[PDB]
């Protein structure tokens, strides 16, 4: 499972533990219909522990403005290229004409596209001639924008996912975290299904997943 | 099939589930064999902890009430326990063999303390029975109930926690109880996480009892 | 600030960091009265809930080990208890009075049952003192003590833990034993942070009992 | 009021705290002598007892770069509310290593070139961006172009047992040196507010270098 985000990103499937029955068998501290209507009972009143037996590891591709973003949420894992030590790609998120629809500019949106890739370029070439003349990667790279791409491991419970999916899928987020929340959203309906039809009816108070089929 | 060892009389440590192996650890490491258990060596020696927290285990634990305040105590983690308020209980309970009382000087058989044990503990339950019988809700009823009462939980735990756990509760300054509840956890660990295990053995596992078990 | 829970247990305040300004300070990142009020009230009803981690608090509780079980799931907290291996205890138990069976059709009048209670823990303990005086260890011979034994810690907790404790604790769906320590907790959160507090029963506090009791 | 200066345009400054030594020595003995209680942190300390530590809480106001305040998010067990880049309104102030940052270092141009350089492209990424905010772009999108070294603005709310794991971990030689400057001002802060603490995680529990290297 590997979805694509914006222009160069993803969202990747790893690992996962369990599935609804593990929530299901947690909630009876034991190891088809009765199963999912427990699932509805659980979510239904706010019995939310069974949830943390159901854990995934997903790789993201995320350029750092939105990693900060994610890294808020303390209660998962993560693992994150060095920025001191690891061989970058050296890509950065440039946002299309369209992201700029609705805002009223002073100049063309496909001149803010311009502007913007323009500006990574010279920041790009900088650095690289500080590298190229000695400059370790630890202080060179502070020159680079926040739009560069970067990748990390996420381990995290179906608990505190359901958490990050009420605060990031939803309007009122960043757009370019809502897009990762919606391909977290999908791995999480195709891996727990029951789940997450549980979530959507009775605990999700995000707006997004009840419009956008994911 | 899956892992399981019997703990005292009547408890058990039961594997459910395992994410990941030390592979796991080693993509995270890498965020992507003898070169694979060496970086496990290297990231325990150097102290780089987070990459084990990608491998994630499900118990389910049957062990005495006193034991399991113990282990709650380790807050990262994830637990799921029978509720003494709804939940239908066995009722059974650790009743020590005459070889726990070993290396005591006791001025009564070590025989006589495990009959008394057995004694009070038939009568606390023979009370809570007839509240019970007449009426008394079992979240009252059960307070007389003594503290080796059997529970039974769902422990879901990273390595990384898994390890922090072995640390404080396989070593002799802990309980023996719970002692042998950590050498069960740390059996099924090294089962599923041999090089992970082996690393932590040599270089930052503190207690004594898993280097002489 | 101590109140009295149950027959012999308390809730004690050890220290507090902050009050309601702590909030308004982390939420705006910034070391008058009705803009700051108006602040707590916008956090509260919009989920803004991080600001109320950077205030703090210490309790001092007596409780029963059967409370006191259900208040170490509590994980987002700072916990420190008797030690059941080497720790003095005052060996005291809690007795449910006859007015806590009320509303239940019991065979045996609620007065029997408080005694049946108390017979059964003096028996328990007795046993107990029995096997210290013969040479048994501490860890071992209290295991025959009952769950209604009383235990003491130490809570620290930040605003936003101890607001889902009262959540999950303070409301009708919780044992009627630990909801009076909640109402405790909720009673010296409002005297330390009263705005929070109010703006908490107004749009986040998802219990019943602390619209229903004065606090 | 506890302020440290750390880099060119950054700060580390003490907001609140809670407790001292000797509420870690109450939360150890969990009640409500000077020798005896220094003795206490120091046996605790020595045996790894660190739960009673959670009980002293600090809360910083931190100013650094991006980059830096990535590395500190890392930390989990601890609070945090920083300066929102879509709708903050912020400084622009931006970290420019001076010369010496690339002492012991072969480069091929002067290490004056380097800060020249970085202060270059620091004032035509900030400019792109103005260009932009004028022009009617809002700043969620604008402020992706600013660099990493952009200077932010955060508070952290803290107990003793994990700012130690932090000290450990970032008071280091292996940390990068821009946060080793300010792990020394915490540490500062903490050894001002907890001495005896400190003294003691000093001798038993640091696992870093430069702490016990420099006063
Ligand atoms: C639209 C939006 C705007 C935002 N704007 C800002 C901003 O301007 N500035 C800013 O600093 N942040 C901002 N945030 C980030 C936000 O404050 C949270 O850090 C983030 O959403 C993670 O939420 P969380 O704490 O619930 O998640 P996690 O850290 O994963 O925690 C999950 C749950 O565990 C519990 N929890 C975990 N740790 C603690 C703890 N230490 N104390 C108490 N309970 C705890 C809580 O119940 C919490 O809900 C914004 C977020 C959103 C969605
Ligand atoms: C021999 C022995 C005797 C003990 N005696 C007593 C006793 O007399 N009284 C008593 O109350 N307890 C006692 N304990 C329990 C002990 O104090 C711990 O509560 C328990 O071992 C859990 O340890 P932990 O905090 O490392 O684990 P967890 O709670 O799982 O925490 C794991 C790790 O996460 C971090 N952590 C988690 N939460 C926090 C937080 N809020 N602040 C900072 N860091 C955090 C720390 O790095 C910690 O090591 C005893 C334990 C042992 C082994
Ligand atoms: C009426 C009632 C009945 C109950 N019955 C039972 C029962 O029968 N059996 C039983 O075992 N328990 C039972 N519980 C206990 C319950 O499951 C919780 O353990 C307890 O209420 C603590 O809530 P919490 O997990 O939100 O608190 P904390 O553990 O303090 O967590 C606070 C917040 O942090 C987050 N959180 C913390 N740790 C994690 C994690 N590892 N993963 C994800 N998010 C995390 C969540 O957002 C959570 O709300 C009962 C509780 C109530 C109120
Ligand atoms: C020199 C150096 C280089 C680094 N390089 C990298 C890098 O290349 N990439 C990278 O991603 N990170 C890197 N890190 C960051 C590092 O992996 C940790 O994220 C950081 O040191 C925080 O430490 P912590 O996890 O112990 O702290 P906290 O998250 O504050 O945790 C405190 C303690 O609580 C416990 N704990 C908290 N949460 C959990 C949990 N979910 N499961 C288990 N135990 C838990 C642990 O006992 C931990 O020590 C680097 C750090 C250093 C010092």
């Amino acid at each position: 499972m590997k979805i694509d985000i914006l222009d160069k990103g993803f969202v990747e499937l790893v690992d996962v533990m369990g599935n609804d029955l593990s929530a299901v068998r947690a909630a009876r501290v034991s190891f088809e219909e009765r199963d999912r209507h427990l699932i509805e009972y659980l979510m239904k009143h706010g019995h939310e522990t069974p949830f943390e037996h159901i854990v995934f590891t997903f790789h993201v591709k995320a350029p750092i403005f939105v990693a900060r973003q994610w890294f808020r949420h303390r209660i998962a894992s993560y693992n994150e290229l060095s920025g001191r030590f690891s061989k970058l790609s050296y890509e950065f998120y440039i946002p299309s004409p369209e992201r700029l629809e609705g805002y009223k500019t002073t100049i063309p949106p496909e001149r803010v596209t311009e502007k913007i890739s323009e500006i990574v370029d010279k920041a790009y070439r900088t650095y690289l001639e500080l590298i190229e003349s000695g400059v370790p990667r630890e202080v060179a790279r502070i020159v680079l924008p926040l739009n560069l791409y970067t990748r990390f491991f996420w381990t995290v419970n179906a608990r505190s996912l359901m958490n990050f999916l009420n605060l990031r899928a939803d309007s009122h987020a960043q757009w370019e975290i809502q897009q990762y929340a919606l391909a977290i959203a999908r791995i999480f309906k195709e891996k727990c299904p029951w789940t997450f039809e549980a979530f959507l009816k009775y605990a999700y108070k995000g707006d997004i997943l009840k419009e956008v089929q994911v």
